[PDB]
C-alpha cells in the first residue's frame, strides 16, 4: 500500500475531471505520463511543447474542464507557456504541468533549474510548487477549480522531481471531491428590465454572440432568445456555430456596416478588444449604447461605456431574457429601414463573394480554393482555420452550424495554435471530421504533428494546405542571397510529409485536380495532406 | 489655456469618486497634490509613505470607492506597496499613484530608477504607465474601474516625471463619464432555495457575518434576515457592527464551540482562512456543511468543500433571501438543546469575565484598562484597535453597534496600519470620534503620525496606548547589552510626543487615573496621548 | 544532540562573517532572533522594519559583510524590501531574512501568506525558500557570498515557518567554512599604461573619487596616487573622508567649473548617474574623455563612452597605478591654467560661504546653524546626513576626514535612512560619536528610532534637528484645513520625544543657544535631540 507522487496527481487529475493530456515526457516527468494512462487519462506524445501547449488549451475550451501539457524541467516547461499565453489570452481553462530539479539540488546548478514560477506567472491565474505528498491532491483539485471558476484562465503546477519519484502510505492521503461545475452567476432583476427596455428603445439594434457565449454552453437559449425576439445578429470568429450560420437574422456579409449603424449593441460573452476595433469610431456609432453580457466584473466597461451591465454567466443570464420574454412578449419589427438597408449590403456582397468564388483562373484563388472545399465539408465536422489570408476568407466562406466547432488562432493572433489544436479536436470528438486548413507559413511551426495524428490513428484529421510560397506570397524563383523575409520555397511539397507515417499526399494546382484529391483524402484509413497551390497576388475583397 | 499631465490626473480622480489622498511631496508628484486640493481632493501629507498607503486602503472599505497613496520615484513608492498588499489581503480598493523619472533617461541611471511596475504586480489588480498625456483620463478610470469591480484590490499606476510636467490643449482631453458602482451579481434562484433548505435541515446552525457583509454595505439587509429567522450569529473581528453586539442573537462569547458543533454554517462575505481555522478539526465539524456567499467564485470552495455556492454581492444576494423567507416564512426554533448549550457558555463565559473586570490590582490587566474604555466610547463612535493582546481583548470587549465602524489589523495581520486607518476614519466622518487604541509595539510602528493627526486638526482622534513594556510583555528593567528581542523601554512616556504639537499626554499607572485621562482627553482641542501601563504577566 | 533550523541559520549566519541583525520579532521568526544572541550575533529590535532594512543595508557599507533584517512573514518582510532595494541602488551587501507560514498550509490562506520572493527579486541578486534542514548552511552560505561577490547587492532568505521549527541530529549538518573575502580582480598592463598616458596628456585633468572606492577600502592607495600625481580631485557625497577633505587637491568648492572644464576624467568607483549630471552637457565637455575603474563590467560605458576601461577591485587597480608610477614617475604641474582658474573659484566660493557663516539673524539659516555643527564634531566622528538643503548645505559645510565616515540618502535619494543608517554606525562603532544631522521631513520617516538608539545604550548617538517647518520650507501658522501639502505643525517639538526615554531635549532658536545646547547634547548619558529653527526662506549659495 505505497503510492507514488505520479500516482497521486494522475488519480487527483482524473477525478477533478481531467480526460486529456498533451506534452512530450522525460526526465522527471516520465512516470506522470505512465500513471495517466493507467488511471483513465489519454496521453498524447508531441513532438514539440510548444504545440502540446495549445492543444490543451483547446480541451478547455471544448469539454469545459482543463487540458493538461506535461513538459520536462527547464526548457520542457518553457516551452508550454506559449500555450499558457493563449489560454490567458482566449479565457480557457488548462493547466501546465512542469517538473523540476530535485529539491534537495536548488542552488547548485541542478539540470534545468530554472525559475518557472515566475515565467509562467503573467499568464497564469494560479501557481503553485506542493510542499508534501500528502497535500498533492489540495493543487491538483485547486489548480483545476481556478482555471474554470469565474473567468476561466491558465494554471501552473511545479513538481519537483523526489515529490514526483517520492511514495508514502495510501490510507494517510485525503482526494477532495471532484469540484463542482463552475458556479453560474445571474444578473440583478433590474438589470434585466434594464436591458429590455434599451433593445426596445433601439432604431437599429444588434446582437453579437461571441466566444464566451460558446464555452458558456449556451447555444440553447441564445437561439431561442434571437429567434423570439427577431434581433439581427453578428457573429464572432468563434461564435459561428452557437447560431446557425445560414440564420436570416445574421448579417455577416453586412458586418462593417451593422456595426456602424448599430446604436444598441448587445454584448453575449464578447469583448470589444482589437477584433471589434476597440468599439471606437470610426467603425462604430461614437454615442452607441452598449448592453455587456460577461462572467468578468472587470472586464465591464473596456474602452466604450456600458450602459447596462450583465455580470455573470451567459447561459444563466440569458434564460432571465427569456424569462422576460413570457410575461412581457416582445419582438423586433421584421420590416425596419435597419433591416432592410441591411439586407442589400447583404445581396451585395453575396453577389461579390459568388462572383470571385467562380474564377477559374491558374494560379488559383483563395475563392476558387475555397468552393471545392466548402461543399466537402460536413455540416457537423470541426473546422481548424489557420493563417491570415486564408483563416479570414475562410471565416467569411466557410460556415459553422454547431456551437464551438471552429477553432483558429483566437484573441492572442497565434500561428502554431492549428495542428496542436486539430489534433485536441479528433480527442474529443474521435467520430466526427476534424478539417485542419492551414497556410503554408502557419503549417511550418508545428508541421512535424502530422506523424503524432497518425500514431494515434486520428485519420478523421484531413490536412488542407493554401499555399503561396509565403506570409501574404512569395515570388517562384528565390536568390539563397537576397531571400525576402516572408518568402519560403517555391512549390514546397509539403504533402510528402505524409510519407513518413505512410500516408497519402496531394500536390493540387489545378481546379480539376482539387475536388478529386480532396475526396481522396477524406477516404483515406491515414491522416492525408492536401497541398494546394495558389496566386501569391491571390486577395481579399 | 493649456492643462498639465498633473492637472489632468487631478480631475479625472475627482470625476471617479476619488475624494481622499495620502502620501508625501517630491519629486516629481509635487504637481499632483498641488491639483488635487485644487479639483476637490482632500490631500493630507503623512510622515512615511507606509503609513499612507494603509490609510489610502481603509478609505476604500469605509468608502467603497479607492482611497489614493501618492509617492514619490524610487524609495517613495517602495514604501507604498506595503498599503497595496494590505489591501490586495483585505479586498480592498486602492490606488498607489507612485511617480518615476523622467522617460528620456531611462537606461542612463536617473534619480530614482526603479523597477516600480514589477514591484508592485505581485499585489495589484492592475499596473499601468500611461504612454501619453491624452489617455490620462482613460488610465484612471480603468484604474479607478479594476479596483471596485468584482473582488476589490490594489492598483498601480506608474507616472513619469515628463507625463506630469507635459502639457497639452484643454479641449483635447477626454474625460469618460464617472464609472458606476460596482455591480451586483446574483444568485440562480435555485442555489437559494438550496440554501434554505440546508438551513432549514440544519441541526446545530451558525451564520459567519464577514466584513465582506459590511463592505457590500448590507447591514440593513442582514438585519432583516437574522431577525426574521432568528438564526444565532458570529460576526468576523471586522465583520461586527452589521448586527448590534448587544444582539440576543449573537453567540460571539462562546465562539470556539459554536464553530465546534456546527453541523451547517451560513459564510457571510467570511473567508475560511486562518482566522476561521481554515474551518477544518479540531475546531470545525469534520463533515461540516457550508453555505458561501462571496463576489469571487475563486474564493469558493476554497480549504473546505462547499455545498451551496452563493456567488456574487452579498447585499443583492442577501435580499434574495429575504424575499424568500417572507414568502416561505421560517424560523430557528427559540427553544432548542442547541440554543441551550451555547447560552450557558455564554453566560459562563461572561462571569469570568466581570472577575476579571473588576481587578484592581496595580499593574493592571486589559480587562479593567478596557472596562474603562467601554464606558467612554460612544455608540457612534469608530475604533481603531492595533496590537497583539491588546487587540484580541479589544475584539470581545469592545462593542460595535454600527457597521464599518471598527478598523483593526485585518487579513494580513499588518502591524503599522493604526494611526493611517485612524487617520482616514477621521476624514471620511469628521462628525464621529475616533479612537485609536494601540499597542506600545504596534505604536511604534506609526506613532511619528500623531504630527499628521494634529497638523489637520483631527481633535476628534482620541490615542490610547496599552502599555506592557513590549511585544507581549516587557520587563522592568533592561542592560543594554542583554536587551530581549521583543523589550522595549520600560515605562516610555509615548504621551510626550502629544508636546511636539503642544497637546495634551497622560501618564495612567492605577485605576483612579484611568476615568479622569480619558474623560479629559476626548475634550482636548487637540488630538491627546492617554498612555496606560498595564502588567506585562496579564493575558 | 538535535538542532533546530532557527539554531542551524543563527550559526551559519556568524560563521559567515554576519554580526548584526535588525528587524521586529514575532511569528514565526522568534527562535531566529533569540539563537543569534547566543551565537554571537547582535539584534537590533527596531519599531518598524523599513528603517531596520536601510540599517542592515549600511552595516554591508561599513563592514564588508552584509548585515541582516529580520522580518516577519507577509507585511513584516515587505517592510523590509526598501532596504534591499536601498542596497540594490547603493550597491551594497545586505540580506533580509524574511519569515514565512508554514509550508503544509501554502494555498490555504495561511496566516500572512504572500508571494515574498515576487516582491523582493526585482532588487534581489538572490532569492532562494531553503528546501531542507540539513541544507540550510548552504543556502546561508550561498546568500552571504552572492550579496558580497562581484557587484554587491541584496539577497532575500525565504523561511517558511516549519523550517525554522524542525529540528535534527546536529552530526547531518554539514557547515561550510567562512567563504573567502571577495576577489580583487584587476585590469591589464595595457589598460594601466593606456590610462596613464591618457592622464599624462589631460591640458585639464580631474579625478573623481566615490563611494565604491571608499567601499573597496582602497583609501591608502587612493591617497598614495593622488598625491604622487597632485591631480585635482572631486569626492562624491559618500566618497568624501578616502582623502582629507582639507586636502589642497581638493576642487569641491569649485565641481560645477571642474566638471565643466575637464577633458580627462579617472573615475575610482562613481557612477555617471543623476549624480554626475550622466556626464551630458552642458554640464561636461561634450569630447570628455573618461577612464572608469568599476568592479561591474556591465556600467562600464554607460551614457559617456569610456576610453580606457579598468574592470576590477578598486583597491588592486590603485596599485598598479602606483606600481606603474613608481617606476615612471609622473606629476601635473601646480601652476597651471587649469590649476589658478578652479583655485580662483575656490576662492571667492570660501569667502561667500564664510559671509553666510558670519550672519546672526533670527530666524537663523543653514549655514549659521552648520557654523556651530561643524566646529563641534571631532575628526574622526561619524556623519548621518538626511534632508534635502539640510543633506546638500552639509555635504559642502562638513569636512570628513576618514573614509566611510559619512552615511547620506544614497544613490537611490531615499528619506527614511537616516536613524537607521546612525543606529548601524553606533553598533559598528561604539567608541566613535555618530552625529545625525537630519531634516525635520526626514526625521518623521524613522522618528520612533530614536527610543531604539536609547534601549541599546546608544550614547554616542545626539540627533540634531534641523527645523524649517515643512518640506524646503513651511509657514509659522498653520490653518488645520488650508495646509499646504510640504509643510508641517510650525515650530514642532521634536526634541519632546527624548523625554520618551528620560533624555533630554533642547529646542535651540537663537545663535546664543547653539553651542552651550550642543555641547552638552554630546556629553549627555542618553542619545539627546537638538532640535534648531531656521527660516523657512533659507536658500543654498547660488
Ligand atoms: N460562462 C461565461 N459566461 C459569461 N461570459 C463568459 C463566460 N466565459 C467567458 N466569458 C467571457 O467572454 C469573454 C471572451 O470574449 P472574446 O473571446 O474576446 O470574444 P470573441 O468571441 O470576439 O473572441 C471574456 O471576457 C470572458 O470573461
Ligand atoms: N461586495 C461583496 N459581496 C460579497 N462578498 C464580498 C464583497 N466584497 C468582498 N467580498 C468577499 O468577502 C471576503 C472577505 O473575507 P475576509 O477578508 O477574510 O473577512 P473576514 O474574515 O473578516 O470576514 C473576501 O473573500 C471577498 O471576496
Ligand atoms: N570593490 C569595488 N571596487 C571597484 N568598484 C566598486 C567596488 N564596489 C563597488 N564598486 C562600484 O562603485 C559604483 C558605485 O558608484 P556610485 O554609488 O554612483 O558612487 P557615488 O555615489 O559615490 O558617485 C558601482 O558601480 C560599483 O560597481
Ligand atoms: C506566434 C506567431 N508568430 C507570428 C505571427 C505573425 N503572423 C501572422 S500570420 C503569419 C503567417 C501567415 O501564414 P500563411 O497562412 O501562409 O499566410 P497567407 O498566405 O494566408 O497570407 C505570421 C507569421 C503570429 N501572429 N503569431
Ligand atoms: C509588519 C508587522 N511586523 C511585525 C508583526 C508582528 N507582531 C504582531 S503583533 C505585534 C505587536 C504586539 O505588541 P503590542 O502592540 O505592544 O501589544 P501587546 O500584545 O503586548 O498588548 C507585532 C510586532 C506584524 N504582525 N506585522
Ligand atoms: C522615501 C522618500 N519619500 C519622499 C522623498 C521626497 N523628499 C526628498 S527630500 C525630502 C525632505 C525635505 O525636507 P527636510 O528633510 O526637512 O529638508 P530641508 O528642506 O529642511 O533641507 C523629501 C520628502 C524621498 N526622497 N524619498
Ligand atoms: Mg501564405
Ligand atoms: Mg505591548
Ligand atoms: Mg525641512
Amino acid at each position: 500500500g505505497q503510492i507514488t507522487g505520479a500516482q497521486i496527481v494522475a488519480r487527483a487529475l482524473k477525478q477533478q475531471g481531467v480526460e486529456y493530456m498533451f506534452g512530450i515526457v522525460g526526465i522527471p516527468v516520465i512516470p506522470i505520463a505512465m500513471f495517466a494512462q493507467r488511471e483513465g487519462i489519454k496521453f498524447y506524445g508531441f513532438r514539440n511543447e510548444q504545440s502540446a501547449s495549445y492543444a490543451a488549451a483547446a480541451v478547455g475550451y471544448l469539454t469545459g474542464r482543463p487540458g493538461v501539457c506535461l513538459g520536462v524541467s527547464g526548457p520542457g516547461m518553457i516551452h508550454g507557456v506559449a500555450g499558457m499565453a493563449n489560454a490567458w489570452s482566449n479565457c480557457w481553462p488548462m493547466i501546465l504541468i512542469g517538473g523540476a530539479n530535485d529539491s534537495y539540488q536548488n542552488g547548485q546548478g541542478a539540470f534545468q533549474e530554472a525559475p518557472q514560477i515566475e515565467a509562467a506567472r503573467p499568464f497564469a491565474k494560479y501557481c503553485a510548487r506542493p510542499d508534501s505528498l500528502a497535500r498533492l491532491p489540495f493543487y491538483v483539485e485547486q489548480a483545476v477549480r481556478t482555471s474554470i471558476y469565474g473567468r476561466p484562465g491558465a494554471v501552473y503546477l511545479d513538481l519537483p522531481g523526489d515529490i514526483i519519484t517520492g511514495a508514502m502510505e495510501e490510507e494517510d492521503v485525503h482526494f477532495p471531491p471532484r469540484c463542482p461545475d463552475a458556479p453560474r452567476m445571474m444578473a440583478p432583476q433590474e438589470s434585466i428590465d434594464a436591458a429590455m427596455a434599451a433593445l426596445k428603445s433601439a432604431e437599429r439594434p444588434l446582437v453579437i454572440v461571441g466566444k464566451g457565449a460558446a464555452y458558456s454552453r449556451a447555444e440553447n437559449e441564445v437561439r431561442e432568445f434571437l429567434e423570439t425576439t427577431q434581433l439581427p445578429y453578428l457573429a464572432s470568429p468563434m461564435g459561428k456555430g452557437v447560431m446557425p450560420d445560414d440564420h436570416p437574422l445574421s448579417i455577416a456579409p453586412a458586418r462593417s456596416a451593422a456595426l456602424l449603424g448599430a446604436d444598441v449593441i448587445l454584448l453575449m460573452g464578447a469583448r470589444l478588444n482589437w477584433m471589434m476595433h476597440f468599439g471606437h469610431p470610426p467603425r462604430f456609432d461614437p454615442k452607441v449604447r452598449v448592453i455587456q453580457m460577461d462572467i468578468s466584473a472587470e472586464e465591464i466597461g473596456t474602452n466604450v461605456p456600458t450602459e447596462v451591465a450583465l455580470v455573470g454567466d451567459a447561459k444563466a443570464i440569458t434564460t432571465q431574457l427569456n424569462a422576460s420574454l413570457k410575461q412581457q412578449p416582445w419582438q423586433y419589427p421584421s420590416e425596419t429601414t435597419w433591416w432592410t438597408g441591411l439586407r442589400k449590403k447583404i445581396d451585395e456582397n453575396g453577389a461579390t463573394v459568388a462572383e470571385m468564388m467562380a474564377d477559374e483562373s491558374v494560379p488559383m484563388s483563395y475563392y476558387r480554393v475555397y468552393r471545392e472545399i466548402r461543399d466537402l465539408i460536413p455540416n457537423d465536422a470541426i473546422i481548424q482555420n489557420e493563417g491570415a489570408s486564408t483563416m479570414d476568407i475562410g471565416r467569411t466562406l466557410m460556415p459553422n452550424f454547431l456551437p464551438r466547432h471552429r477553432l483558429d488562432a483566437g484573441s492572442f493572433g497565434t500561428m502554431g495554435v492549428g495542428l496542436g489544436q486539430a489534433i485536441a479536436a479528433a480527442a474529443v470528438h474521435p467520430d466526427k471530421h476534424v478539417f485542419c486548413i492551414e497556410g503554408d507559413s502557419a503549417f511550418g511551426f508545428s508541421g512535424m504533428e502530422v506523424e503524432t495524428a497518425a500514431r494515434y490513428g486520428m485519420k478523421n484529421i484531413t490536412f488542407i494546405i493554401i499555399n503561396n510560397n509565403g506570409i501574404g506570397g512569395g515570388p517562384d524563383t528565390l536568390d539563397p542571397t537576397r531571400v525576402p523575409p516572408s518568402a519560403y520555397t517555391p512549390n514546397a511539397h509539403y504533402e510528402k510529409m505524409a510519407e513518413i507515417y505512410g500516408g497519402k499526399g496531394y500536390f493540387v494546382t489545378e481546379p480539376s485536380q482539387l475536388r478529386p484529391a480532396l475526396e481522396e483524402a477524406i477516404k483515406a484509413d491515414k491522416p492525408a495532406i492536401v497541398n494546394i497551390m495558389i496566386s501569391a497576388t491571390s486577395q481579399r475583397k
